């Protein structure tokens, strides 16, 4: 018995050089940086590191701006509901386009705009998990204020053809917010070759501390704030700056880049060994192709079991995962599948989720497909089919 | 810098040692999302009761209150005043918010933001005392007001507001009563049933926690639309995934704080009366707001040759932290001249030093920022060729 933990698409571990580099920022260093006195300042060196670490992680230029935020819920929430203030209660627009597998933060906060008003097409998901660039062309008319859609999705890992939505979104000079929370660390991000306007990312992802979170803005794009206040930010996002967070997130950010060029395919070699390791087991299904997949997500659907049966039986054996939703569906000439779904569609079925990082070891992976394979015959012993 | 010594601790606090090992085990050792089902993220779970707890407990709420975790009392200062109205304003008959001139700018930018919007604000100025008084807010009540947004405690003077009459004014009313408690938790006793308040902001980076958390408070779990949706965390009312680290903290910081609410009423208050009195030795100086209704750790003085950003930065080179405090110029019932808070916004507004104190503060720091105090004070009138 071992504990293993494979839902890192949830949360992830602190890497210990970053918890080092946050340490000395809470009792050693805890003057406020707007003061004018030595004990604000000294911590002013590592803001401008941590910044500049960020703008190099996600290649932004220097017109762009990066605002540090709580968390990438308030930074959906910021860029919804600030280009909803901006461009449709005061402007002739009432149109948002998202996904129907978006985040909650982005799903309740376009049900809320709906409430206000708002007309919001959540766009249903192809064979592969992804929305293509047609569809959203198809759906813009010439009152959009905003099309938002995910970079990666936080329940199958499947990536989204971000460039191509941002060259439909150009041409129909319409803006383009993305939340790339599941991006950062896991898939190359630069966000002038992608072409967002607004981007959103969460640290406590990419093995930052939670509580801090990031809005990236294009050519400091106007969007009216969230949170009013003192000039924090550039005026953009008022409140304390989270010192320890936003030096943590830089040093987590780099760190990711780093092993994302170096260490991509250890993660990826141990993802495909689970995966492959358990569609040995009959009539079990990855949702999602691998070939356009994060390097550390798989989605199974089990036949006869239930997906938090499956969990629970994981949890007792010491392995932590979690749920994404699925339906059932037919191919082309190899029938049988399962394919991304919303978690409201009344053909959802509940599949397992199993998440690396690059904390993951083969010894972890090796328990896991035993367990795993353990726990599928005996759930399906005790299964009513 | 001679000796390093910090007295803006109105602006922020250092945090607790012990507050910073409550948090330690949060990142890397208990890292598991606590919304998830399997045993790494449900093994925070006892902390994070424990930590709400001891907020309950250390402001005196009661069960059927709500305590909603935000990431700052910014965030709670925007989600009480946008959320009110939307709830009452724009979805309701009313269209007034009561405030003082004296908020933090989180709550001043966002009532001018909700002008913007229609929203009468009336901003209503401060007393000799430096407070706001409860017959003024009953005054300027119509039927129409739909929250009263006035600070516990001031972060420039340190003056304390009569928040229970103002609630039970409030009450008569039948109208939303906030406060922004800030500079309250640690420095006074905070009970927020006896100060019959409906929110209460409040940062815990102000009591010795750390940076990045706060907390509103919320009577009976009043509607509040949410300034943050999304997933069901903190009861559906503030999304976003919980700073686990930051609100273990917090907890334990505010327990700290009540605990040592009598060490600051005692030994904190002697030594900024040791400070205060010695600074006011110095001629042609003015300590701005009654001491007997002032925090024990504030101190606002004004002097009268030297100009307060120069002191600031004389001080800061013999290594003493220190900010500025808006100050008018009046005279008392006796016809004195005396030092009264105003606005930053007006032009009768000169530039006050302020000295905040901590229950960390030493006897030695008091000392040494007297005498650096006195030796700027003399060095700065010494080149006016205006001073008399
Ligand atoms: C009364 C009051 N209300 C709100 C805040 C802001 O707290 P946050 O957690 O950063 O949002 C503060 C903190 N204002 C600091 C620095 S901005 C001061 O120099 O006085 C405050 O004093």
């Amino acid at each position: 018995h071992m504990k293993v933990y494979l839902d890192n698409n949830a949360t992830t571990i602190v890497d210990p050089e970053v918890k080092a580099a946050m340490d000395p920022y809470f009792t050693q260093i805890y003057g406020n940086p707007n003061s004018l006195h030595d004990f604000g300042t000294e911590c002013h060196p590592a803001l401008r590191k941590a910044m500049d670490q960020m703008y190099e992680a996600i290649g932004a230029r220097d017109e762009d701006d990066i605002v540090v935020t709580s968390c990438a819920t308030e930074s959906n929430n910021w860029v919804l509901k600030g280009v909803y203030f901006d461009l449709i209660k005061n402007g002739d627009k009432d149109h948002i386009i998202t996904t129907e597998v978006e985040h909650p933060s982005v799903t309740a906060t376009c049900r809320w705009l709906e409430e206000q008003g708002v007309r919001v097409t959540y766009l249903p998901v192809n064979q592969d998990g992804v929305v293509e660039a047609h569809t959203v062309r198809d759906f813009i008319t010439d009152k959009t204020a905003l099309v938002s859609i995910m970079w990666a999705n936080n329940e199958t890992g499947a990536i989204f053809p971000v460039e191509e939505i941002s060259e439909i979104c150009k041409e129909k000079g319409v803006l383009f917010h993305t939340d790339g929370v599941q991006a950062i660390g896991k898939i190359p991000v630069d966000v002038i070759r992608a072409g967002v306007d607004f981007m959103s990312f969460s640290a406590h992802k990419f093995h930052g501390p939670k509580g801090v979170g990031g809005l990236y803005i294009r050519n400091g794009h106007p969007l009216t704030s969230l949170l009013h206040g003192g000039e924090h930010m550039g005026g953009r996002r008022s409140g304390t700056l989270n010192v320890p967070g936003i030096v943590g997130m830089g040093k987590a950010m780099e760190l990711a880049t780093y092993y994302l060029k170096f260490e991509e395919e250890h993660v990826r070699k141990l993802r495909d060994k689970l995966e492959d390791a358990i569609l040995e087991i009959p009539d079990t299904y990855s949702v999602g192709p691998r070939e356009n997949r994060t390097p550390n997500t798989i989605l199974v659907s089990v036949r006869g079991v239930e997906g938090e049966a499956m969990l629970w039986d994981l949890n007792r054996a010491g392995i932590a995962a979690s749920t994404g939703s699925a339906c059932a569906s037919e191919d082309l000439e190899a029938n049988p599948i399962m394919v991304a779904v919303g978690a409201d569609s009344e053909l959802a079925h509940t599949a397992v989720r199993l998440s690396l990082s690059r904390f993951t070891t083969e010894e972890e992976i090796d328990y896991t497909i035993e367990q795993f394979k353990k726990a599928v015959e005996r759930l399906r012993s005790i299964s009513s089919s």
